[PDB]
C-alpha cells in the first residue's frame, strides 16, 4: 500500500548483474586509498604578502574556522547541513636566504578576536623563521561549545599569523623595498567529516557566507551607476545614494532593476516643442521608469539654448578652474547636466526622424524645468522637434543611456543636492576607524572629445548577487575581501549591511589596474583593516 | 534548624479521619488513566485542500518541531522553559479508489528552509498514495545542537509534504475539476520530556514567540493612526509612518502612547486673534504631545475664511479628481487639510462655550501659517474663541479628533512629503518578492457630508504589543500570519524586523468581511507568502 | 476500516537512524526526575502579620479547598473539569524564643463558613505555638457530596486559623507594640487527581470563578460611566445606576455597549434655531444611542444666554456652596447641568464649521427643555449651527464627550431624581453591615478653569466581563476582592448578586494610590469584610 523509502519490486535488468570484480576489481588501476582522497594532502587557501615594511605585531592572516578553508570541503558543504572535526594546516614561506625574520602562528579559541600586539603573542605558537625550508604541519583542533556548527556559525576556532621578528634585508636605500610571499595548505582533519545533509537548492535559513559576492578579478568589474567597468577608486567623508542599490534584506533602495536595460517609455504630444514626460511604459515602481539616472539638473534652466560649451575650443588641456579668463565661458553649455540617449524617436502619428534624447529629472513647466531631489510619477524628462499636428500619443519611446554634459571636474554625483531621492537616500558615516568608499567609474561627455567621472555606490555583481541569495551578516560586522594588483599594493573592502565598502586608509592612485580579489570571511566594523600602499 | 521544599513535620486532618482512599469511586467516575492522557491519543492540528489543479512538487506543511504544534504541549508549556524530544505526526486523505495521485514526505533538518521546487525531492523522502486509507504516522525526531530547547528556538528539526505526482481524476474537463482535503494530527513523541520547570512570574531573558501580535478576528484592529477599525488593504512599494508606530526592539521613531485618548494642551491666549503654537501638559516626548495627529499642510496656507467653499454641495458624486469642471470644483476652502476635533476651552479667567478646533502641525509666523515637516515643541497649532484686549492667556484645554479637511480621493499619509517626523523616517521598501501594505482605514469629513479613509501602518492591538512586549525575531524572517475571509480567499502576512505588514501578491481584491486570522511563525523573507486569493 | 485516536500505521523518522535514546544527555542538563516535580515541593501562597494588640479568637486564613490555592494546580486545572482529594498546607511562624502565645488551626466541613467569634473554637482543635519552630504541615481533606468536584464548585470543605492565645510580650507599652509575621505554603496532596479532560475551546455548562473582575492594578480602571480613571471611593448607603451597568446574569438595565466611543446621531435641521432631539445611527438600544450621557437638568430650564455667568472669575476658590455672597455666585448660567462634548456637524447639503454640542436628554417641546426622567427615543436633545431658512435638514453627525457645567460640588448621579432610568432603577441597599460605594472620579468643567467630579458604580473592566461572560454567584454570597496601598491599608470589596460594590467599614479614607487589588471568592454578604485600613 505505501512506499518505504527505497524499496520495491526489483529485478536488476536484462543481462544485468553487476557482479563485482568488474567493478570494485576495477579498482586495481589506482591503489586508492579510501573514498576520502580528501584526507590525504593539502591545497593552496591563500598565499600572504609579506614585505619590509610592517612592523612585528600586526596579524597577516586571521581565518576562522570552517569548511571554507580547505576547497574540496569548500566544494561539498553545498551539500551539507553541518561539520565537525579539524582541519591540518601546512604553511610555509617562499623567502630567500638572504632575508631575515621569525614569523608566528596561534589557534585562537573561538570566542576571541587577536589584537595586533607582541603579547597576544604569549601563547602557545609555532615559529617560522624567514629561513625555514621544510614545512610545518600543525592542526586546528574543533573546539565547539555545540555537538556541531552548521555552515555559518561565526565563532570558530580560528587561526593566526602574525610577525613575530620583523622582516629585513641588508639592501636598504628604496622605499617599500621588497618582501617574500607565504602560504598556507589545509588538509581536512582526520577526524572532520560532515554530517546530516541538505536537500538540494534550499535556502540555509540562517543566512549563506557572504563570501562569494564581487568577482574574483578586476576586468569585468564595472559599477551600477553605469556600465563602464571600474576605472579607479575614490575616498570620501560621506557616501550617498540609492537607485542601482541593493541590501542584505534585499530592500529596493532605488526603483531600477539590478542590470542594464535600455529605458524605454511613451508620452504625448506636448503640441509645443520639447514635450511631456511622465509615462513609463516597461516598470516596477508605479510611475518611476526604471532606468532613470542619480542626476538632475543643479540650476533651475530652460531647453532652450543652442550652441553654448565654452569658446572655440581645440586649445584642450587648458588647465580651466576659473578666476580668471575671459575668453572661454568654461561652464554653461546652455543647458548642462543633461542626460544624452540614443532614441529611437516617436511614431503613431506618422512623419518623422529619430533626434532627440536629451533627458533629465526636473518637472514639466512649458519652456523651464526647475529640478528636484524628489522622483514622483510626472518628474522624468526628455526632449524633442516632433512638430505639433492634432496631438497623437503613444509614441516609439526608447532611447539608453549614453552621455552627460560637460559641467565640469564634478564626478557624477558627487552632491546629495544632485542625487535623485525617491523615498530615503541612504548614506553612510565611517564605523570604527574605516572610511567608506565609492567607485570611480568612466562617462562620456558631450561636446568635448572624451571625458568625465561617475561616482558608483557598489559593483553590479554586487547589486546583483545581493538582490538574489541571503547572506546573513550580523549589523555592526563587515566583509573582508581582499583585493590586489601587481605591485604588491594589497588591501581589505569591508561591506557594510547597508551595501556599502569600507576600507581603512588615508589615500590610493596609481597602481597595476589587472586586479584581483578574494574573501577572507568577516570581521567587525570597529577594528580597521590594514593594508599596504607606497 | 532548617528544613527543604517539602520536609516539615505532618498533622494529619482533623476530621480527615477518613482523609484517605475516597478518590477510590470518584476514580469510576471518570475511568480515566494516565494522568497524561494527552501523552496518549491524537490532536487535530490543521487540514488542506489538494486540488487536482495543484502543479507537481508544492508545498502543503512547512509546520516544524516545538511544543507549539499540539495544543495541550504549547499550552502545558507555559510552565517550563525546557523542551526535548520528538512529535508523532498522524495525518491522512480520504482518497476514492478512482483517483491516482502520491504525495511526498521529507524530514527537513534546523537551519534550512524548505522551497516549493522540485529539487526538495532530491532528498531521502516517503512516497504516499491518495487511496491509502490507512493514516500515515511518523516521527519528527529532534535534532540538536545544545542538550536542551529554550523555548523560543524557531530554529529546529522540521518536517514537508510535496505533490509528488498530480491528482489525475478521470472525469477532468472544465473549471477547478475537484480535489479532496487532507488532515493532520499531532501526538507528543515518546522521548518527549520537558525539563525545567519555571517559577510563576519570573521574567524570561529572551522573548516570546511572535506568534501572538495580530488578533484572531477581524473584529477588533482598528487603525494604529486613526481609531477606526480596518476595512481594506494597501498594496503599496513604499510605506512610512512614525506617529505610534513601534519598532521590534521595542523602540518607536514615534511620539505617542499606543494608544488613543483626547489630547490635551495650554495654549497662550494671543490676545490678538487666532494662535496656536500651545505645548503639552503631560506627555512621554518633550513638547510633541502624545496623541497629536500625523501630516500637515501641504502648502503655506493661511488662517480665515469662513466656511470657505470647494464648491457644490447637493451635487453629490459629481465630485472626486480634479474639480470635474469649471462651475464645480475640488479642493481649496483656506483651511484644507486639516485636522478637524471637538474640544473643550479652558476658561482662564473668563468667558464661555468651547466653539471650535481645526488643528495641525506647522510654524506661525504671523496670521500665516508655512507647513514644517520637521516637528518640535513649535509647532502646535490651531483656532479658537480668544478675544477680550486684557490679553487675558493661558486659553484652552482639550480637544479630541473628529474628522479633516476633504483634499479629494488622499487617503492621508500616501506622500513622505506629507507625513511628519520627529527626526527619523521609519519606512520599509519591497523586501524579497514581497510588497508593503497598509491598512485602508476610514476617515470622516466635514464640509462634504461624510466621505474619505486613510491608510495605517500597524494593527493597532500590534503596536500595543510592541511597545508593552519584547519578541525575538530574525532580521531576516517576517512572521507568518494567515489571513482568510468567508469563501475560501486566504493570504499571508509578515512582520519586518522594524514593525512593517508584508504580503506576496501582486494584487489583492475583495473579500467577505468576516475575516480572521491566525499565526505560522517565522519564514525568510527571500520566500513569497502564498494564497489562494484573487 | 475505523482506528482509534491513537492507532494507525507508523513509519519513523527518515534521517531520524537515531531518532532515540538522546535525551539521555539531554536528560542530565537538568537532573530532573518526575514529570510532575510540582506534586512535590511546596509553593507559597500567603501570609499574615500577627500583631500583639490582636484580641482573643480572630480568623486569620478562611482559605478554601479546591485547585485555586496552588497557582501550579491552578494553572493545570484550565486543561479539566474535574478535581479531587485534598491539598497539603505547610505554614509557619517566626516567633522568638521571648514571646508566648498559641495559634488554633480548624477544618471547617462544607456548607458552613466560618465566624470571627470564639465559639469557633468549642470544635475539634489544633493548637499551636509561636516558639516551635518546626513548621506545621497538614491537610485538609476532601469531603464531598458528590462524585467529581465540578470545576466552579465554591462550596466545599475548609480550613481556617484564629488565635488562641493572645501574642504576650514581656516589653508592652505603647504603640502597636510588636507583632510577627507568618507564612502559608501549599502543595497538592497525594489524594488529588483531576478526572475530566476538557476539550480546548468547548464551552463550559456553568461559569467560570468571579475571582477575576477587577484587574490586579490601581492604574487601568476608570469609571463606567465616564472614561476616567478612578481616584477615590464614596462610601454611601444607597447606590443607583442603570447606564453601562450590568447584571450578574449578562443582563442589563443599561443602554450602552460597556466601552467608551464616539456618539453619532443624526438630527433634523429644525430650519428655525436650535433643535436637539435626533435619533441615533446605529446602537443596540431601538432610538436610545448607545453612549449618550446619563443625568439630566434638574430644572425646567431654556436654551440661551452665551457665555451666562455663575459670576466671578480670578476669584478662583472664594467659590463652593451657595454663592458664598451677594456679588459673588454660585450657579445659574442657563444651560446648566448639561454634557459639553466637541462635535463635528454633518453638513447636508452645505455649510461648515462644527461649532458647538451642548447635551442631556429631555423633552423639548417649543424653545423650552423641560426634564424628562424616563429616556425614550424622543428626548435627545443637543446645540447647533443650522442656520439658513430653505429648511435645509437632517444636520449633524458626531460628538464626544468632554465635560459638564459647574452645578457646585454636585457629585454627579448622587440623587434619584437626576439619574435617567430606561424603565427599571438598578440599585441597592445597605446589606448586612457592609455599605455600598461608587468610584468618584474626575469630570473636567468649562466656564470655570478645571475641577468637579463624579461618582461610577462600576470599575469599567468589570462591566466588561459582565456583559461577555458568564460566573455563577450565590445570591448571598459576595465576591471578596482584596485591596491594598502603599503602605500597609487594606480592605475588602464584594459583588452583589446583581452587580455593586461594597465595603465593611462606616467610613475609610485617604491613602497612597499606587493601589493594587485581588480575589479571593465568595462570603455571605451576611458578615462583614474585615480591613487594615484607618
Amino acid at each position: 500500500s505505501i512506499t518505504t523509502p527505497e524499496q520495491g519490486t526489483t529485478v536488476g535488468g536484462v543481462i544485468a548483474e553487476p557482479s563485482v570484480q568488474m567493478s570494485a576489481a576495477a579498482d586495481m588501476a589506482t591503489g586508492k586509498s579510501v573514498d576520502s582522497e580528501w584526507e590525504a594532502f593539502f591545497s593552496f587557501h591563500t598565499s600572504v604578502n609579506w614585505s619590509t615594511s610592517e612592523t612585528q605585531g600586526k596579524i597577516l592572516f586571521k581565518q576562522s574556522l570552517g569548511p571554507l578553508l580547505n576547497p574540496y570541503l569548500t566544494h561539498l558543504a553545498k551539500l551539507y547541513v553541518a561539520w565537525s572535526g579539524s582541519i591540518e594546516v601546512r604553511f610555509s614561506i617562499s623567502g630567500s636566504g638572504v632575508f631575515g625574520g621569525k614569523l608566528a602562528a596561534i589557534v585562537v579559541p573561538p570566542g576571541i578576536e587577536p589584537i595586533q600586539s607582541t603579547s597576544m603573542l604569549q601563547y602557545p605558537h609555532v615559529l617560522f623563521d624567514a629561513r625555514q625550508v621544510e614545512p610545518v604541519i600543525f592542526t586546528i583542533p574543533d573546539l565547539r561549545s555545540t555537538l556541531y556548527h552548521l555552515m555559518s556559525d561565526t565563532d570558530t576556532t580560528s587561526l593566526v599569523i602574525m610577525i613575530y621578528n620583523d622582516l629585513i634585508n641588508p639592501y636598504a636605500n628604496d622605499s617599500n623595498s621588497s618582501g617574500c610571499i607565504v602560504t598556507v595548505e589545509t588538509k581536512p582533519g582526520p577526524d572532520f567529516k560532515f554530517h546530516l545533509l541538505k536537500p538540494p537548492g534550499s535556502m540555509l535559513t540562517h543566512g549563506s557566507v557572504p563570501c562569494d559576492l564581487i568577482p574574483k578579478s578586476s576586468s569585468l568589474w564595472i559599477g551600477n551607476r553605469f556600465w563602464s567597468d571600474i576605472t579607479d577608486f575614490v575616498i570620501r567623508p560621506f557616501v550617498f545614494q540609492a537607485n542601482r542599490h541593493f541590501d542584505f534584506n534585499q530592500e529596493t533602495a532605488g526603483w531600477s532593476t539590478p542590470r542594464f536595460r535600455p529605458i524605454t517609455v511613451t508620452i504625448s504630444q506636448k503640441e509645443g516643442e520639447m514635450l511631456g514626460i511622465g509615462v513609463a511604459t516597461d516598470y516596477i515602481v508605479p510611475g518611476i521608469p526604471d532606468g532613470w539616472p542619480d542626476t538632475t539638473i543643479p540650476n533651475e534652466l530652460i531647453p532652450a539654448g543652442d550652441y553654448a560649451i565654452t569658446n572655440q575650443s581645440g586649445n584642450d588641456i587648458q588647465t580651466k578652474e576659473e578666476y580668471e579668463s575671459a575668453m572661454i565661458i568654461s561652464n554653461n553649455t546652455n543647458f548642462k547636466s543633461m542626460y544624452i540617449c540614443g532614441s529611437l524617436q516617436r511614431a503613431w502619428g506618422n512623419k518623422k526622424v529619430s533626434n532627440t534624447a536629451f533627458i533629465t529629472t526636473a518637472t514639466v513647466k512649458e519652456n523651464k524645468l526647475i529640478p528636484s531631489n524628489t522622483i514622483d510619477q510626472t518628474k522624468i524628462a526628455i526632449f524633442q522637434d516632433n512638430h505639433v499636428n492634432r496631438d497623437v500619443q503613444t509614441s516609439d519611446d526608447t532611447l539608453a543611456l549614453l552621455g552627460y554634459t560637460g559641467i565640469g571636474e564634478e564626478a557624477i554625483g558627487a552632491d546629495r543636492e544632485k542625487v535623485v531621492r525617491i523615498g530615503v537616500l541612504p548614506e553612510a558615516g565611517a564605523r570604527g576607524g574605516n572610511h567608506p568608499i565609492f567607485y570611480r567609474n568612466s562617462m562620456k561627455l558631450g561636446y568635448v572629445i572624451k571625458s568625465i567621472d561617475v561616482f558608483n555606490s557598489q559593483i553590479l555583481h554586487t547589486s546583483r548577487q545581493l538582490s538574489l541569495n541571503n547572506y546573513l551578516l550580523s549589523p555592526d560586522s563587515f566583509a573582508v575581501y581582499r583585493i590586489i594588483d601587481s605591485n604588491g599594493s594589497w588591501f581589505d573592502i569591508g561591506i557594510d549591511s547597508d551595501g556599502f565598502s569600507f576600507v581603512g586608509v588615508s589615500s590610493i592612485g596609481k597602481l597595476e589596474f589587472p586586479l584581483t580579489a578574494s574573501y577572507m570571511g568577516n570581521q567587525l566594523a570597529k577594528i580597521r583593516l590594514a593594508s599596504n600602499i607606497r
